């Protein structure tokens, strides 16, 4: 059903476990500004193609927007509303100065030559450029968008704005030579790998030589099941992927998986690995899960066979609503998904901090920070969850809009 109206409906629901006035959730239930323009561009065969471009800023209140830019040709007005919804709480739960954003081009980038995806990030740019800006929305990477299409998008918002102010802070996500952060790479398998591990400590369970399962060997799966077996002491035994997926006993080496990646169709076919599925990697008997795949994987259907005493949300709504209460009733300790893949925008916030002072920091100033923020904001969300009595994602929602519900009643934007 429409994404939007689920992530409203969702809002809704978690809006029971906290005092909101009517007015402030009927503020917060619609995007306070939304943009759709069109993005023309010359194609090589020298026919002028107009583009559908979004960008939607859903709330303002705690600083400017921030979201990144979907260039998918499945890609609509709605799922870019629910995504600005759902990043607005994402900034809001790991208390950063700003507010929720999302942009999006119908458009399907491997049909597109190089030179036609420059004019299309130039041409989007140039469409949006009036509602964007260092201090008002900072743009980011993601499905389908990489830093080289963010250098781009830096180069032509600083030829428009005539060098007149931070041009680097406008968009994150670039290459290190012009305005870029370290640990932006590593940056959401990193923040879900401090969430695991305060999971683990607020547990009382000791992870080293412990059973984890990753779903989705893509960036982020594959730097999530490096990182739990090296500064986790993890045991990866098994990874999937979108043809299907391996299971080892013993464990896998992520450096060896993501080699076979590279010389072979996905990661079907490990030597010394058994080939399985992706829902025989759900109900398997592993410590911590993380489905780091598409979105709605465990299910009504196989939320009962779920056996993961942590399931990790790296992905965006890889857990459906019914699937929450029952895992919680199956005493599973479940890591809200804007909560477990914050680390992400964190680093973008870092990364945007460093471009507006001018000054750039080093990769321990950089994680040692992103630590910090991710450990108070799980340690946040779960003395929430306990003091209450709630779902952790229903601890997340509350603390999020208490914090965005507070910004507005400091404004004055609602008064009650
Ligand atoms: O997030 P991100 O930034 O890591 O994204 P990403 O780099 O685009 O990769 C996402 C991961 O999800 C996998 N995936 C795609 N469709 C899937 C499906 N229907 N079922 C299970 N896994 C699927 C992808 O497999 P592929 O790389 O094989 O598409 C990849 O491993
Ligand atoms: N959490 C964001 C990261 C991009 C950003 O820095 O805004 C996303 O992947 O949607």
């Amino acid at each position: 059903i429409d994404p939007f109206e689920m992530a409203v409906k969702q809002l809704e629901r978690a809006a029971q476990y906290m005092d909101i006035s009517e007015e402030a959730l009927e503020w917060l239930k619609k995007p306070m500004r939304i943009v759709e323009v069109s993005v023309p561009i010359e194609m090589d065969d020298g026919s002028v193609k107009v583009f559908t471009g979004f960008r939607v800023q859903h709330n303002w209140a705690r600083g400017p927007t921030k979201g990144g830019i979907r260039w998918h040709p499945a890609e609509t007005l709605s799922t870019v509303k629910a995504l600005a919804t759902f990043m607005t709480w994402k900034v809001a739960v790991v208390d950063l100065p700003y507010g929720g954003g999302k942009g999006g081009i119908i458009v399907n980038p491997k049909e597109l030559s190089e030179r036609e995806q420059e004019r299309l990030a130039r041409a989007y740019i140039r469409a949006v450029y009036d509602v964007i800006g260092p201090w008002t929305d900072i743009p980011a990477p993601d499905v389908y968008t990489n830093p080289k299409i963010m250098g781009w998008m830096m180069d032509e918002y600083e030829t428009i704005m005539r060098r007149k102010g931070p041009a680097f802070g406008v968009i994150t996500g670039k290459p290190l030579s012009i305005g870029g952060s370290l640990g932006r790479g590593t940056a959401t398998a990193q923040g879900a790998i401090f969430t695991i591990r305060e999971a683990a400590k607020a547990l009382g369970i000791d992870l080293k030589g412990k059973k984890i399962a990753v779903q989705g060997y893509g960036n982020a799966g594959y730097y999530t099941a490096k990182l739990a077996k090296e500064q986790l002491g993890m045991t990866v035994v098994a990874v999937s992927d979108s043809r299907g997926g391996i299971y080892n006993p013993d464990g896998l080496d992520p450096d060896e998986v993501l080699k076979w990646k590279r010389e072979h169709g996905s990661v079907k076919d490990f030597p010394g690995a058994t080939n399985i599925t992706n829902e025989e990697l759900l109900e398997l008997e592993v410590d911590v899960l993380a489905p780091a795949a598409i979105e709605e994987v465990i299910t009504e259907k196989n939320a009962d066979n779920i056996k993961a005493k942590i399931v990790a949300e790296v992905a965006n709504g890889p857990v459906t609503p019914e699937a929450d209460d029952i895992l919680r009733e199956k005493g599973i300790l479940q890591i809200p998904d804007f909560l477990c893949n914050a680390g992400g925008v964190t680093v973008s916030y870092f990364e945007w901090v460093q471009n507006i002072n001018g000054y750039y920091w080093t990769e321990e100033e950089v994680r040692e920070k992103l630590d910090k923020k991710m450990t108070k904001a799980f340690w946040e969300v779960y003395n929430t969850h306990k003091d209450k009595n709630i779902h952790m994602r229903d601890a997340a929602y509350v603390v999020a809009v208490s914090r965005v519900y507070q910004a507005m009643k400091d404004r004055g934007w609602v008064k009650k």
